């Protein structure tokens, strides 16, 4: 069979395919509460009803003031767990794995009061000031990873992603562009690294599943980060055990970016061969055919599926058409897939 | 812009576009008990995220012996009328108007014990003779139609719709192939019309909103009803009050039928126009073409998907990409449509 | 299999689709001759190559001052007879039927010098009042038209259709909007109609093959031809021996009008009903799906295409893709079809 | 605009956008004498209609015993300039460029009489074992490239080919699975690179325009060619002013060959970093998104495309909208592109 449609395992879980719903926040907890509503329910069950081997759940904040808005979903709370139980049980018996993203919106986040950042630096003209953490606050922090990574296990999620991309909290502790500490979180690649060393450590006090970590490759600004930074991190990451790098980039300032049809595979090929990692592909992959070159022709373990997964929840279906291939499709309608 | 999305009002309901999704059985009532599952909510309430100006649910039993399977909805019980209240609830947050399709199998009811029908014919070889209906069990068959109409109501659906096709309990009574009783039930096209007309009347009692009936425009079998005897039958509909007649066909008994794009649009078109009565046209209708085609020619008034919703959930976004026209998306995939 | 690919025969004429390439003018006869250039057949041929059952070629003037415009293809001179030959020869090799359309642009004639025309009217503002012609003159064009179907026998076509369509010289001998002539040419519906009689006439002294004439079935003006006209009309030529009718319609005036997919087939259908004639559906129509429910419900004989096989020349591969069938490739294209 | 429609410059010579019809026998020269026959002129000239940027035409042998079958377009004698003449003037006026690929089949010739090769040695168990040409039939046959360039150039061609791919006549002296020679054209790589060396040494005597190579970067076979062999060729092409090289793979013996979409542009992007050498990519490219991708992530300078354009020749404009962008469409179809 297609290697888009063949299994691949990470630590005990087994996907059944290689396309994974990449984290899209859907804005929809309207009690700004971060519990789960309807929506989400019908939104994500669909594509698992689609598919869809791995269903990443939108970012999820470890503190309510980690949100973006406050209409994001939150894992803040013992009283979180519930709706989570409920939304992984149901997307199981459909077929599909499911996994969650772990966040923290740092200085983007659009909430009402005091914001927090690694340094006092605005992420643009538009935005406020952060306060810059103290360091009781940033273990507080790891320690909040922790406490919700427990949370999520609870829950029942199969993989756990921690969000250090899209100029975010931990994204802004990586960049020496958002990062001027001048304590054991700021300096160095090893004192920049440092929030995200601990976090990882942290979780696998409590996690012993399958762990991912998302990163944007590049900030595409001189003195920022690029691919280079990142092959060092990934080096780091695959010695703390983690398994998977899914691949994005920018957002950690605006910049100039050139975008097409798989503009940010090379990152995910180079970190893959270079760090000896696993790595996921996400970016304008809209069809079956890039889909399995990219796998094939080794430059990706997973294929991330964003945008093209809005238009159409049973890409799936669609896939294995344009390769002219057969996958099984769920039982209630088998009369017209 | 397009007919096919351009608004229409049937009574107090305006529906945003012209597209339905066609009534479909999805047997995933598991407890047997004809109540809803966390299934049946993530695949009605996705089409609703995806547009569709009217869905209208699988076809509900006013008996329990009614049921086409075990495994089938109900809407017998009272018990009912909580899950269907948060589905409705739910489908219409999103944008979309709903329905229900009341149904009783006769004949074809795949269920242990008796099962009934106005005379002691079975649908074929491998099916078990039923038990011919006394007048008496038909009166009370009325009353659970009309039982179930207030339940629907009560449950806050938009429209009702009455399942008088496929070979089901109603086709058996109108039909001369399958009913051959001597009472009033039968003989003349008036008396096996008359279940109907009492359904028809009784539903009216308890329900003042858009009321569908959906029909078998044709037996295509020697002896049996065709076209003629629906336009027919449409005509005393009109007079009764129904809105609209959902044209399909056969399934009253085996027969020959060729199938193809539209082939069932002919009996949509001309009830419409010998019957003046606003119809549906289903079958094997699968893109925006065809769809706009129909409606410009005056062959329908709404277009009625079935298999293409279980393939492409959101049919009505790829139907206004090829006829090169906007839509408005559901606020949360606006960065994708 | 699907109709759309199932051979029909006209008279000694069997075509192997019904899939027809509708005549469109390429204004690429340069030197102002009429003649054929490396290009037409390069257009032309290709289509054959691409399984096209019939191609009908361009408007070619049966008089040079017949012409829409002077890079139009003509056929009032011998001298037309060599190119012609060549091309019928190429496309036929390739497996698809030719036939070539018989015209002249009356009032619509885009030349220097007077035009011609039943009456002197102009077509609108911008052009030139044409030349009424005499009655000896209107005989003169019957008999071009007669010596241009000669020189179309012995160039090899096929099929001869006359262009009595789309606002030019026939056309505007049928409507009572722009012949005002009170001779035997004008007046009652048979004398606006003897011009065209006498044409099938006497093109059928020196053709007896397959014939087909292209009318525009509405004027969608007011005191304008109208659906029953041409019913009218279809009968009295079903008399005469004309094939099939080739439905278009509109141009002989500015009007408004409402298209859409298929928004011609309702006359087609019509004609095919009420004057018992062979029809061609136009119009729009761009996919299999449409094409064969035109077929399979008795709405016309043969599809023709043209904008959409200038899209795509290879129209009818995709169709069959489109129903789930398989045609014939050309030899040379076995391994990529 | 996107890069696929961007332009790029080889030697004077300008080619619109990146897209090339790659070459592609056509059996169609039914006289055996290897001329034009109007079914090639309408084949090539229709993707030049088509906006196809450089149209490259099919394997034309340079000796008539070098011909893969008696059906094969040919180069060989001066009687061939006039045809190819027509054919470069006509794909040039519809605003493309034309190449021409020089070949010889060597071993897999299929015809009657002695075929020739570097060594006795057959393609495989059905074929003929070929005759070990002598010193004076090579240097023969590095004259015959050079005469058929110089009436390549007569003729009006834009570009030359040289077929040194898919296990032809070059192909075999450079692999040391089917060169077996004890002289100066046999041995070590100089040796077994000099049958092409010389051969692009004298074409530049007669010709100065654009220079391709077309190579198959693998034999997939155990001491066999791979493309670390290939980088080491393309190193010296560049010394001797080769322009591009062209990136297929396989066919000088049966292997087996791992076939997916793209499955042969690691050859083009290793070659154009390694030997800083242009690059063409083909393989199983169906799509304008993965064209771009491969031009935009700098894997190759023009994209090959070969069965996609027998099922769509106007493959360009299904690109273009592919990606969301406008091209020009040839003048005679503006009205429905
Ligand atoms: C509406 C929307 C919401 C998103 N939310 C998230 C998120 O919560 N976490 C994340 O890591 N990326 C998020 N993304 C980025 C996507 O996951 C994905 O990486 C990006 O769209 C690139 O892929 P695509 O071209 O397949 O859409 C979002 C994108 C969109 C359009
Ligand atoms: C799995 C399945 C379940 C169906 N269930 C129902 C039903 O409950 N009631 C009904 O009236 N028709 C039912 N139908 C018939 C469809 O509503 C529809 O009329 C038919 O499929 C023709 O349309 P299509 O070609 O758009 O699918 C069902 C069809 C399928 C494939
Ligand atoms: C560029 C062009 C040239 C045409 N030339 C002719 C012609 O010579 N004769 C004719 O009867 N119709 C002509 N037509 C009308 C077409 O044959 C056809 O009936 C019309 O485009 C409706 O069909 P379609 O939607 O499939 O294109 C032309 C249309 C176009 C766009
Ligand atoms: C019918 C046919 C004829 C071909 N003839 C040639 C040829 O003359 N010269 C050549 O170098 N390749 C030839 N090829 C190989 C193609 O040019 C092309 O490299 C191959 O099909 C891979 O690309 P594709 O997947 O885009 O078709 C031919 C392929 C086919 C299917
Ligand atoms: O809402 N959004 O567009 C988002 C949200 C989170 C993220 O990581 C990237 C984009
Ligand atoms: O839409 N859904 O999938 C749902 C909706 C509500 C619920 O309680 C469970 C699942
Ligand atoms: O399950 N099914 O296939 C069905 C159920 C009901 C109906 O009216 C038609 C078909
Ligand atoms: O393009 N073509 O098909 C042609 C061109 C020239 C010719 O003499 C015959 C056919
Ligand atoms: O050039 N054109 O657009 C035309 C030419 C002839 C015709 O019958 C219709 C349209
Ligand atoms: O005919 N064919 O399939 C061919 C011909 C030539 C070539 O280089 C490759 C394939």
């Amino acid at each position: 069979a297609r290697k888009l449609f063949t299994p691949i395992t990470i630590k005990d879980m087994t996907l059944k395919n290689r396309i994974v719903m990449s984290p899209m926040c859907m804005y929809s907890s309207h009690e700004k509460d971060g519990k789960l509503t309807p929506f989400h329910m019908a939104h994500y069950i669909s594509r698992a009803i689609g598919q869809v081997g791995l269903i990443i759940v939108e970012a999820s904040a470890v503190n309510p003031q980690g949100r973006i808005t406050d209409q994001d979903l939150g894992i803040w709370s013992d009283e979180h767990i519930e709706g989570f139980a409920k939304l992984t049980e149901q997307v199981k018996e459909q077929g599909s794995k499911i996994g969650i993203q772990l966040a923290h919106a740092g200085r983007k986040a659009e909430l009402e009061g005091d914001i927090f950042a690694p340094s006092a630096i605005a992420f643009d003209e538009q935005s406020a000031t952060p306060v810059e953490m103290s360091a009781e606050k940033v273990k507080e922090t790891v320690q909040e990873f922790k406490q919700a990574a427990a949370r999520a296990k609870e829950a029942g999620f199969d993989v756990i992603e921690i969000h250090a991309a899209h100029g975010y909290l931990i994204h802004e502790f990586l960049s020496p562009l958002s990062n001027h500490r001048t304590d054991e979180y700021g300096g160095s690649p090893e004192n920049r690294y440092r929030f995200l060393r601990e976090i990882i450590d942290e979780v696998k006090q409590v996690w012993d599943g399958p762990l991912f970590v998302r990163v944007s490759a590049s900030d595409y600004t001189d003195k920022g980060l690029d691919i280079a930074d990142h092959i060092g991190f990934a080096k780091w990451m695959k010695e703390q055990g983690v398994d998977l790098i899914d691949c994005s980039s920018g957002a950690l300032v605006h910049a100039d970016i050139n975008v097409f049809p798989g503009y940010q595979v090379s990152f995910a090929e180079k970190i893959r061969e270079q760090a000896d990692m696993a790595t996921g592909a996400v970016g304008m992959i809209t069809d079956g055919s890039m889909a399995e070159e990219i796998l094939q022709n080794g430059r990706a373990d997973l294929i991330f599926i964003g945008r093209e997964l809005l238009r159409d929840p049973f890409f799936a279906r669609t896939a294995a058409k344009q390769l002219n291939t057969e996958i099984p499709a769920p039982v209630q309608y088998e009369r017209g897939w």
